[PDB]
């Protein structure tokens, strides 16, 4: 039942079948001019004294060899192209497939393991298909051409060579299994490898700030060390192919000469017949060598990708309803929402608000308190488990996700950035040639351009991995330039000023709130200094909403928390005195 | 001269010479079997005679069979198995490189790549050693057992095939330079992919956040397909191998067919042995094969290993003067302190301040300005370009990195974790074992332990992919947890109470001013609320240090950013009001 998917994928990508099966054809044709070879072995001691009475004729011979192989080398080049048409197809599916995936997925599955499936386990493919499929070709009909070549001189011994072949099947059976629990076992330790590396390594401030080069220069050993074990076990099951084959060889041959007991008793007379039946049987073992090497590497390969054919079926969900939101200038209704990562704990509590459209909005709480998890209900990432969110009386459910992110735009916590250059961050996914009048206004509106311009300017100045060739506050107003740019309808900051200085917070706060005057925008604040002007507040705490209204109201109204503010009050006061 | 290196770079780790030898006796003994069976081919006509009188004798020859092939599958695993102690060597011995590299080299060249150059490169580096160097060596016995079996029937026949031989090696010299210029450029570009996709996966959020699912599978189909265009380049040089060594057969032929001009002159009589010369000659080419297969495997290792070979010679740094820090309750003096990370650029611009020991210094100061730099400097993850930084007239290279960077805590600006427990990145590169009245006295030090216990409890809580499954504040104590935990000298806090609230970021601060009144702690406050009761204000703006003293009197005496604070004042002032 594994052979069968593994197919249905390598037939799911577009393999090159104009040079694969000519390449089939070649070897085809290659071993049947091996087969033909020991009825020409005879006419060469007369064909050379042709030759040489002759003469030219060694010329064409040399150029039937300049024929032969060189045709030969076009069925290696034919299968290796085709090779990589297979798994330059498969990451080119696979890498369609997870960047569809939603971020539950990428909750539960540790993405630094799924690298590793697009570039690991797609080239363990390479080895079956580059060779082993000419190996089964030429040997399998090698084996059925030289079993005729002894059926034509023995029934009787033939039809016992011929069951003696299932008694190699039967003990090749659990070598497969053993194959099979080894490559999956190695195709997933390189993964959680590659993933105990390129998690350490990019937080090589934090392994050089603590003391952790011994110990984590001892995670990796451990993992090197893994996948040895898991690979020169595979070693070890590779070096039972050898002998048993023989086994079977040592079979049949006692098998014949068991035979050869009422056959010699019959053939004492037919002993040549014997020995040319017994010479054909040793010819036969590089087949049978060429077949089962083809089995364990297939077996292998089966095993590598058991863990990638289910990446394959996760279900991405990008654009199927297709409908526009078409003017996204609506209040944003919550119903009765709840939700939780994991279902058995709930986050948001029965939360229940309405954002009206062209004002400000902003959640305030508590660390823990369900702010940004929040905002990743209110993009759908994620689908709430209670009742929904609408815009107006409708649900959300009904606009395209594609259609519905194009007007929302998102500075996250952590103010991601990818490497590139500037320019491309502030671009980032943009269909349209952005030029460079709309760059300028943008980070000029983020209070980006006055420091960009000191660098050698918005297309030289590459950011690193992870953005770490800019500062702390300097990736966040390029993080709000992103957001800025494409010009949203509803703007999202999850602390978009959290590490600025506060001259720096003056002049993003002043540009924004000249720039979002009639559209609707929801801040959070960790601190409450720069939400007195937002003209709704939502206190947030545990998941649910303690507080709501305009801040004086609700600084008047609320219970404990408004020494909340209270205390940022006597934060400020002492620098009154 | 790219051997030496490479070579010595196998002999850097330690092979299993123990099987390795072992296995080429094998190979050896083998081929020299092979040599003598064409002795023994006119022997067994009559062999078969003498054990069809004696009978049980070919149970014995069943045996010696079940030696020979069982015995060389013994030689295939003491191949495998020394395969996988060079490259689980290799690992090994890189990643103990890796991270002792210091962090200007991870500045320079991007992480995500030098991941692949440990586990996509060494793996390539495999199939030369598993199955090819047998190749070079049975190849290499059987020509000159073969070539000498040719000299003792002809000499000037051999010496005339001993010529045509380094044309087949001048023949395949450029395909080696093409297939090292291959080869370089696949496992360079692999690495792009490597990384610039596992730079694009954890920023799922981002991806989806914008509309730039499109874009990003296009960027991954140009690196599929760039991997592709070093895949079936490399095929197409691999199909030249084929015919070319037929090329020198047949220059090897009409060769024997040109001294044919003067040997059939005075060898008509002697065609037989001619017959049996170009016969062996036909017998020759295989060996030939499989040297060359050798060579240009060889030549493919050796370009993916070209780029990783520089790796290991890069200078790592930890403790080589051994000298302890003793007191470390010494104040911090800074000379003309200067300091770029481009030598062209300078960051720090001649800076010069004295840290008092026991009290608390607050670097204030706008984004860009130079405070985690400067930070970085006084770790000396960087080495000054300018003078350097004393403890109480004792410059700081005098002492080793390790007992000094054990006796400072540092929380950096993102707040990083790792992926394990909360336990393990609490823990982190300690040596003790840690005792759980300890890391309960820590994280509730840092106000964490009324928020884990909620959680599973310390051991449960997986924080997933760089922190991503706790919140933005949760992740932030918990670094502050990191720092507390192994009671330092000196305290960093590289704006440590930026993604709190208010009123965890007065527990934090409360409980750190009763634990660290003894000694040294060094924050960076964005806000100037926090550190108003700080004993020493440090203004960095543009590298320069341009107000210093107690706030008070700073503030009274500096100029402009005064406002800097007034403004602060005003952003609480609307919340009297
Ligand atoms: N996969 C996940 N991603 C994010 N949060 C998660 C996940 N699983 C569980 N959580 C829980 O969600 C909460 C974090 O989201 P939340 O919205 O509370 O952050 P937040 O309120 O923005 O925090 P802060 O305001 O301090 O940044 C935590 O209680 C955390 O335990
Ligand atoms: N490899 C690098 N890593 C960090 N900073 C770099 C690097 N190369 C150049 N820089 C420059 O260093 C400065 C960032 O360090 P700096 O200490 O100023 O951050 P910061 O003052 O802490 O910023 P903020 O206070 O806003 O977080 C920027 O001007 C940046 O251009
Ligand atoms: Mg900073
Ligand atoms: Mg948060």
């Amino acid at each position: 039942s594994k052979l069968k998917p593994f197919f249905a994928l390598v037939r799911r990508t577009n393999p090159s079948y104009g040079k694969l099966a000519f390449a089939l054809a070649l070897s085809v044709v290659t071993t049947l001019v091996s087969l033909l070879i020991p009825l020409l072995t005879k006419q060469l001691v007369d064909g050379f004294s042709m030759s040489n009475l002759s003469g030219t004729q060694i010329g064409l011979i040399a150029l039937v060899f300049f024929v032969q192989a060189g045709l030969s080398a076009y069925a290696t080049y034919a299968l290796n192209y085709n090779g990589q048409k297979i798994i330059s197809g498969l990451r080119e599916l696979l890498w369609k497939k997870l960047i569809k995936l939603p971020v539950s997925y990428f909750d539960t599955n540790a993405s630094g393991e799924t690298v590793s499936r697009v570039t690991n386990d797609t080239m363990v493919v390479k080895e079956l298909i580059t060779t082993h499929i000419s190996g089964f070709i030429t040997g399998i009909i090698s084996v059925i051409g030289s079993l005729t070549i002894l059926f034509i001189m023995n029934w009787k011994l033939t039809l016992l060579v011929l069951v003696v072949v299932p008694l190699a099947a039967l003990i090749l059976v659990p070598i497969g299994r053993k194959m099979f629990s080894i490559s999956r076992e190695t195709q997933d330790e390189t993964a959680r490898f590659t993933g105990l590396l390129n998690q350490i390594l990019p937080e090589i401030r934090l392994v050089k700030a603590s003391n952790a080069e011994d110990v984590e220069y001892g995670r990796g050993k451990m993992g090197i060390s893994s996948l040895f074990k898991l690979g020169v076990r595979e070693a070890k099951v590779q070096s039972l192919v050898g002998p048993l084959i023989s086994l079977v060889l040592m079979a049949a041959l006692v098998a014949v000469i068991g035979y050869g007991g009422m056959q010699v008793s019959s053939g004492e007379l037919t002993a040549g017949a014997l020995v040319a039946f017994i010479l054909y049987l040793f010819q036969i073992i590089m087949p049978m060598g060429q077949i089962t090497t083809f089995f364990t590497q297939l077996q292998k390969s089966i095993g590598a990708t058991e863990r990638m054919i289910e990446i394959l079926a996760e279900e991405e969900e990008d654009t199927v309803t297709g409908k526009q939101i078409e003017n996204a200038h609506l209040p944003i209704q919550l119903d009765r929402v709840s939700f939780g990562y994991k279902p058995d704990q709930l986050i948001l509590k029965e939360v229940s608000a309405v954002i009206e459209a062209g004002k400000v909005t902003a959640i305030v709480g508590p660390s823990g308190g369900g702010k940004t998890t929040l905002f990743k209900l209110l993009e759908r990432f994620y689908s709430p488990t209670a009742g929904t969110i609408r815009l107006g009386d409708e649900p959300v459910d009904t606009y395209s996700l594609e259609s519905w992110r194009e007007h929302i735009g998102y500075v996250s916590q952590e103010s991601p950035l990818m490497s590139g250059t500037i320019r491309e961050n502030i671009c980032y996914g943009l269909e349209r040639d952005v030029t460079d009048a709309e760059i300028e206004k943008a980070a000029e509106m983020a209070y980006a351009l006055n420091f960009i311009k000191e660098l050698p300017n918005q297309f030289d100045t590459e950011v690193g991995e992870r953005g770490i060739m800019l500062s702390g506050g300097q990736r966040q107003r390029i993080a709000i330039a992103r957001a800025l740019l494409r010009n949203p309808s509803i703007l999202m900051l999850d602390a978009a000023t959290s590490s600025l200085d506060s001259q720096s917070e003056k002049s993003v706060q002043q540009a924004l709130e000249v720039l979002m005057e009639g559209r609707t925008t929801i801040v959070i604040a960790h601190r409450l200094s720069t939400v007195v002007d937002a003209d709704q507040l939502l206190f947030v705490e545990k998941g649910e909403i303690t507080g709501r209204g305009t801040h004086h109201e609700l600084m008047a109204s609320h219970g404990l928390y408004r020494d909340f503010a209270e205390q940022q009050l006597k934060m400020n006061a002492d620098l009154e005195n």
